[PDB]
């Protein structure tokens, strides 16, 4: 089934102002739509902010402001923020959007005229913060901003407060086999593994009935009406997820402004979302909840929900990602974030250890090894050579990089990014020690034609290498494409995942008086 490749990022409460979780997310939903885009399929990205609810309602009047005014003003610097990340994003959707609503409202009437919403009465407790419901298992004791004795979250440490309250429920309890029979049956649905594990492990326990309405009071009227009942708000997490639902049905002119909502997400091609991409800080609502909302509704589920080790949002320690962009780099902050954790919190994010991987792998491997094979010292004619015949060492080399596509390709798919990089660069490691091996520089003078071949493999090795890095260095793998000549219709497709696509002859670009791809850094 050719449908258009659909892959989201969480959309962010806007109480506050984007800060690195936010855009840790978002990148690795760019990242995983970029490498969908250089195998040449059609991509759909999705991110936004998530407006309404208690929790943002609260920061605008803390802030002594109407909620309208705040929450436009947030999604501003969203937006900024992602823009200056340098993403390539194909929407970002607001829940405030009058077209998300009607489709809220479609989602809603769809689940009432299924059976599956009555109305009851919720009595437990909730989390404001997190805009989840909670049981007495799931809270303990702490203390609030004055330091008062309180209840607080397990999840989150969050203040919880009781609630007790008519609500319209959603017989979420009804749902328990089907999501069972769903995870079984699909057991790549849900990444990493052991968060798979976490999610049946809860639902095999037992589910109860989910309250997706609330008092508008309780709200402070700033939320999506129920549908045939204006005494009750639309859980802000039922309203959220949908935002999946609205984007799938946008069409989006070339300015990125939303310009028209078809009827049936089938005309655009795009649900159900291939790639969720979330914190775990949030994965019930996406690996429970939604589902289940899907199942009630007759929709198609996703194939993938990705959680990562991070949370969807926290929290004197800073760190802003603008600031040390500017400082390190964009591609080389970005490949830092990718590389340095996997599924996990820990992670050496320290100064210290930005710079050993600045220095030890994008500068001492990557770009040392591109400047080596494009030198004029070295590549006196400034060409792809035309290989003599290759050795057994020589042809070791090769299988790593003809192997090299279909390694990395598979963990893009997982998906395991960090994996991906490993991979890469465990053959850029390779690189380097053939022609430390080699001595090219050597060859020059002794043995022109050995070099040819030796030069050949190299540039061939660097090209393949960065082809596959380009979703994570956007930027630096067209200036290392740009060096070596590459031409542009061979910068994409899976057809040069090949070796060999770039024939001998072809002419490197020219070369500028003082020239540095990465830099290094002090300390
Ligand atoms: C449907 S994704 C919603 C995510 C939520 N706004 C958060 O920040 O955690």
């Amino acid at each position: 089934v050719e449908k258009v490749f659909f892959v989201t990022s969480p959309i962010y409460y806007v109480n506050a102002a984007p800060h690195i979780g936010h855009v840790y997310s978002t990148l690795i939903t760019d990242v995983i739509g970029r490498y969908h885009r250089v195998k040449g399929e059609r991509v759909f990205a999705l991110t936004g902010t998530d407006e309404h609810g208690q929790k943002v309602a609260e920061a605008a009047k803390q802030k002594q402001v109407s909620p309208y005014d705040f929450t436009t003003a947030v999604a501003g610097e969203f937006k900024k923020c992602f823009e200056q990340m340098d993403y390539s994003i194909d929407y970002f959707i607001r829940t405030t959007n009058e077209q998300h609503k009607a489709v809220v409202k479609e989602l809603w009437t769809k689940l009432e005229q299924k059976g599956d919403i009555y109305l009851g009465r919720y009595e437990g407790w909730y989390s404001i913060s997190d805009e989840s419901f909670l049981t007495p298992q799931n809270i303990t004791d702490g203390v609030d901003k004055d330091g008062n004795p309180c209840k607080v979250s397990l999840e989150s440490g969050h203040v919880v407060t009781w609630v007790s309250e008519e609500n319209y429920m959603f017989r979420l309890s009804a749902f328990r086999e089907r999501l069972l029979e769903w995870y079984h049956a699909n057991p790549g649905c849900i990444v990493p593994e052991f968060r798979r594990r976490e999610v049946i492990r809860a639902v095999e326990k037992g589910l109860p009935d989910l309250s997706v309405s609330r008092a508008r009071a309780t709200l402070h009227n700033w939320a999506i009406p129920v549908p045939g009942n204006p005494d009750h708000c639309v859980y802000v997490w039922l309203d959220a997820l949908t935002n999946y639902l609205t984007g799938s049905r946008l069409r989006v002119d070339e300015s990125g402004k939303e310009v028209s909502l078809v009827d049936d997400f089938n005309e655009l091609e795009r649900f159900p979302a291939d790639v969720h991409v979330i914190g775990k800080d949030i994965l019930k609502f996406h690996a429970i909840y939604w589902p289940a909302f899907l199942l009630s509704a007759g929709l198609p589920l996703p194939k993938k929900i990705v959680a990562h080790g991070w949370w969807t949002k926290d929290r004197g320690n800073v760190f802003d990602p603008v600031e040390k962009a500017e400082e390190f780099g964009y591609d080389a902050l970005k490949y830092f974030l990718l590389r340095e954790s996997g599924f996990s919190d820990d992670g050496d994010y320290s100064d210290k250890n930005m710079i050993a991987r600045l220095n030890g792998e994008l500068a001492d491997t990557l770009g040392n090894l591109v400047m080596r094979c494009t030198s004029a010292k070295i590549n006196v004619n400034g060409e792809w050579p035309s290989p003599a015949a290759y050795t057994e060492e020589d042809e070791s080399l090769i299988q790593l990089i003809k192997d090299l596509p279909g390694t990395a390709d598979h963990y893009y798919l997982i998906p395991d990014i960090q994996k991906a990089i490993i991979a890469v660069f465990d053959v850029l490691r390779a690189i380097n020690a053939y022609v430390t091996d080699m001595a090219p520089w050597k060859l020059v003078k002794t043995d022109p034609e050995r070099l040819r071949t030796v030069l050949y493999i190299t540039l061939e090795g660097v090209r393949v290498t960065t082809l596959l890095l380009s979703p994570i260095l956007p930027r630096k793998s067209v200036v290392i494409f740009d060096m070596l000549g590459v031409p542009e219709v061979h910068r994409k497709g899976i057809e040069n995942f090949e070796f060999g696509a770039v024939p001998p002859g072809t002419r490197l670009g020219p070369a500028v008086e003082g020239e540095v791809l990465f830099s290094k850094r002090s300390t």
